[PDB]
């Protein structure tokens, strides 16, 4: 039984949560996901969540006042506050396993430019805070990163049921003149294991040499 | 002018991205089950050579891509076994006329689909990261967003901390250098902040 709160200025964008793995998890009552519009915690008539950065630079920074009020209401001392950001620690499969046993995740989604640093500083006096990057590409905002984190974590939650995977095949055994590798049809568990290992080796060394401790 | 076609068994998943309005991209989402052959609308089957999970059927994907792709298409297949998707990749793809993104489950699509497609068109199998998702839909979302923000009209080292009003909040002041009006010094301070944060969070970048 896990609770996930997502805070965003684009709550309708978190709707893809409702299908696939996360939707089934919610429907089965293993997790509850609640999405909050950040502007709920604004008090000016224009619902302003951002302002220009001190020191200059392009873009805007999300205001600490609004985030502070939001997180005051949503978070407790047991909360794990997740802040997706291009400047975060890497989010890995190990991170996913670690967070899969948490009672309460709060995910704060900002734009790329980011949230005033003092929000995370202030929250860390009260709760555990993790700023993480899902990758070294650039998104407009944290919302898509939130969906990725949620999907990676939820599939590891109890109750929701190295080397690259090599190629996989299914019926029919010949298709457009391309045959499935005969060893896979042979029913020889040993030779199949050997073949799959060799395929995975070739693929990892070609596509992800870093996984085996090589350059690039 | 970019066209993106996405093929998925969860078409609802992708509808929220389609809302940017400028009309410079077209993003179309297609339900893979449109191309199934049987009344049960089967999209996957047991893997040859045994093992857990299911593999998506070549006959179904073959029909879908035949209808949707042309020789000009860049066929993107998100997969944990892919080449890394990077910002360099996003820049490259941002000038393409036609991307087709084939979303499959973790276990993947029969390899003959991509192998066959690669005899007629460019195919790119890519991973958005080394965590495991159940399906490629979230990865497609990440890819679409990273690419489209580089298409004009939609509008190293880590970035260090940023600050805005008010100057003092809950007992913490904005670093005074940022208010100094010494812009060379501010740049140096930010560069040192970046160095420190990169060392701490992403030493791989050095
Ligand atoms: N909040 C954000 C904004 C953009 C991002 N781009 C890549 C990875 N994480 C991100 C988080
Ligand atoms: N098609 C898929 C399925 C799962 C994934 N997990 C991580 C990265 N890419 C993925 C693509």
């Amino acid at each position: 039984s896990m609770k996930i709160d997502v805070v965003t200025i684009f709550p309708e964008y978190l709707q893809p949560v409702r299908q696939s793995l996360p939707g089934k998890a919610i429907d089965a009552g293993l997790v509850d996901v609640a999405v909050h519009d950040l502007r709920r915690w604004t008090h000016d008539v224009h619902k302003s969540v951002d302002d220009s950065p001190y020191g200059g630079g392009p873009g805007m920074v999300m205001k600490p006042t609004v985030w502070g009020d939001a997180l005051d209401e949503i978070c407790t001392s047991e909360t794990l506050l997740v802040v997706p950001t291009p400047a975060g620690y890497p989010f890995t499969q190990e991170t996913a396993w670690q967070w899969s046993t948490e009672d309460h995740l709060v995910i704060a989604c900002g734009r790329y430019e980011g949230i005033d640093q003092r929000v995370a500083d202030d929250a860390a006096t009260r709760m555990r805070v993790r700023e993480v990057s899902i990758g070294d590409y650039v998104l407009n905002g944290g919302e898509a990163a939130a969906l990725v984190i949620i999907e990676a974590v939820l599939r590891l939650v109890p109750g929701v049921l190295s080397l690259l995977e090599g190629p996989s095949y299914t019926r029919p055994p010949s298709w457009r003149g391309m045959d499935v590798p005969p060893v896979l049809l042979s029913g020889d568990h040993a030779k199949i294991a050997a073949w799959r290992a060799e395929q995975s080796r070739q693929r990892t060394i070609e596509r992800r040499p870093d996984l085996l401790g090589f350059d690039s």
